[PDB]
């Protein structure tokens, strides 16, 4: 037993990841078949930031300016495209080690992994979640722009994000492999506001239901609720409102633990209105949100 | 920036994790060279569990008893033996993905990745620490053990860890890949008491130099203290003794914050003695002690 944030294994993604540097930027780059994804700022000085605009910066840059590199081989580049937001680099080479993938954009409240990166180098793997307001919170230093988020269905990769900026709060914010934001960010170095993060609620009952399997009980209470009387509870305390569609994702959870849906959720009244009075749940003194349902189903099977 | 529990990639260890089925027994194994470590219980039935005499149950195994599979490949076992508490199952295929790799046995205190695997498939992949009672905190079900935990340094897997038991707390405990408990813990299933488990201090104080480098200052004191005197607080809440190796490797965080070590101490100490009074540290209501000193850097630099 026990439960802890997992991320999937990275073997299949460390293969495509590669290092591009275009004049004096260096970031990171995914490679498939025979195209190298990457964020399309590394075309830009530091001083192009504050306000580039990317089509003029763009038609400046010959083939030759890119330099891409996995490990000691070195691939060149017989063309470049934009699709959004990334930059699209032909090279002549196909890589071998290309798994089956997918495109896919998430939904705020769903999980992934990330495989940081830095210099086209594996650093680490670790657990995020999307949150509601479109941000991510992970660890991202200088040079690690370029790393991609991930989940792995069945037997095949589904890449889902890929890394751009920070922002003001320490939160990161990136694009899908289209090229395309998740939020209301641009890919500009200028004053942005995320929108008030909320908590993924039924994040919250999965990971209540996670605490029920592993022993942890002492917040199960003998009351229940209504989806409205809790709605109106979630709303204050800046959670997001709970469905009936949340209630049947929860369906695996609660049948496994015997505790309906609307009986967890007096649980989590009672939290949010009084505290955890100095107790822990599985090891945290906060009510943790980046465990879907799905997470907690696949690391209790 | 940002700071996350992460662990090293996997994609070296993904190759060479095989599944072990011994009768009714079906757990994971590592497949080195033209080796499979996994755990000698597989041998046994329940009931074999309670007492057993592992030299007269091994005798009673020939090679066709143990039926070894890596993914769709079918690995022919030419010899069995035993080396403390792991089988080691020769076969006739060398690993083609074997990588340049080491056995190592770590200290209480230090961390190391686990990729979690069932049925010889990976699941996922997360970050622990051999607690000073030698015992882990992780996620294993049923079908886990043969896990095993590993650190990458420079070119090199360090196998260190090797999964075998669940504990009555939640726990587990293992071996080192020479088939030797962490602890003071045999494979027999009969009640053995765990000892009492420390704080590991050294890494509370690098995790609070990563909570100043990420901008969390709010327990900074302008107070100081001694070796000797903060010892006495830390035996009170069961904190492990700081010495001045743990001083000296801590420089590197001392360096980059201009925070003395000794400074800090006096912050945990007040955080040991009044609580966090309801605030945070790193997205946390509680003190974390499983990111080393070296974790840290490894995630600032
Ligand atoms: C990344 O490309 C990388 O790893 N580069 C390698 C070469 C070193 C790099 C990583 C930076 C954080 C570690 N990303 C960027 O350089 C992006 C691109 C330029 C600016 N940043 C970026 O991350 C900015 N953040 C930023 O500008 N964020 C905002 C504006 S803001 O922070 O509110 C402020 C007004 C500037 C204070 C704009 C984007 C949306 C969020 C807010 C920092 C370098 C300041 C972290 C691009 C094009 C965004
Ligand atoms: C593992 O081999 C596996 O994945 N097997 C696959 C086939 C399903 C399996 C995993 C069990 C937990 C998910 N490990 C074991 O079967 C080991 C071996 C037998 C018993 N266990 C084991 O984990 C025991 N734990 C256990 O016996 N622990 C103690 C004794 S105790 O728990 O205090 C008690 C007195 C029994 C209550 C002995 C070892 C040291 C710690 C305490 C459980 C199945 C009960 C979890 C071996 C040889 C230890």
């Amino acid at each position: 037993s026990g439960f802890r944030k997992m991320a999937f294994p990275s073997g299949k993604v460390e293969g495509c990841m590669v290092q591009v540097t275009c004049g004096t930027t260096t970031l990171n780059g995914l490679w498939l078949d025979d195209v190298v994804y990457c964020p399309r700022h590394v075309i830009c000085t530091s001083e192009d930031m504050l306000n580039p605009n990317y089509e003029d910066l763009l038609i400046r840059k010959s083939n030759h300016n890119f330099l891409v590199q996995a490990g000691n081989v070195q691939l060149r580049v017989i063309g470049h495209s934009m699709q959004n937001c990334v930059l699209k680099l032909k090279v002549d080479t196909a890589n071998p080690k290309t798994p089956k993938y997918k495109f896919v954009r998430i939904q705020p409240g769903q999980t992934f992994s990330v495989l940081a990166c830095y210099n086209g180098s594996p650093s680490g793997v670790y657990q995020c979640a999307m949150r509601p307001n479109f941000t991510i919170k992970g660890s991202f230093l200088n040079g690690s722009c370029g790393s991609v988020g991930f989940n792995i269905d069945y037997d095949c990769v589904s890449f889902c994000y890929m890394h751009h900026m920070e922002l003001p709060t320490g939160v990161h914010a990136g694009t899908d492999l289209e090229g395309n934001f998740y939020g209301p960010f641009v890919d500009r170095q200028t004053a942005q506001a995320a929108g008030t993060d909320t908590t993924i609620t039924v994040n919250v009952l999965a990971w209540l239901y996670a605490a029920v399997i592993n022993g942890d009980r002492w917040f199960l209470n003998r009351f229940t609720t209504t989806l409205n009387d809790f709605n109106l509870v979630a709303m204050k305390y800046n959670y997001e409102p709970l469905t009936q569609d949340h209630v049947d994702i929860l369906g695996p959870l609660s049948a496994q633990t015997g505790i309906a849906v609307l009986d967890m959720c007096a649980s989590l009244k009672e939290l949010l209105q009084n505290g955890m009075n100095g107790r822990t749940i599985l090891g945290s003194a906060l009510l943790e949100d980046e465990f879907t349902p799905f997470d907690v189903v696949r690391q209790c099977s």
